[PDB]
């Protein structure tokens, strides 16, 4: 039907989620919409770590980037996506310990 993730322009995205403060998980991707907002990202970040990591209202929203090398959004991380959406996706959902 269609080729692997090459070019992707419309109402949605990706993301790439890691765990790093409470459980140590391993990267887990994300899928992204279009008006996307913090309680989504954490809710969605959550159902992919379902491994103790099931807090929406509870985890801080970071990402690695290029010219971004390292950012942090609390939980109104509603323009975090505004933001981190520059050229990489690599966010990591640290939760508020």
């Amino acid at each position: 039907a269609l080729p692997l993730y090459n070019q992707q322009v419309g109402d949605c995205c990706i993301i790439r989620v890691s765990l790093d403060v409470d459980n140590g998980n391993m990267y887990k991707s994300i899928l992204v919409t279009s008006q996307d907002k913090a309680p989504a990202v954490i809710r969605k970040a959550m159902d992919k770590h379902n491994l103790e990591e099931e807090e929406p209202e509870d985890y801080e929203l970071l990402q690695i980037l290029s010219d971004d090398r390292k950012l942090k959004i609390p939980e109104n991380a509603n323009v975090f996506y505004a933001m981190n959406s520059t050229a990489n996706y690599d966010f990591v959902l640290k939760k508020r310990t």
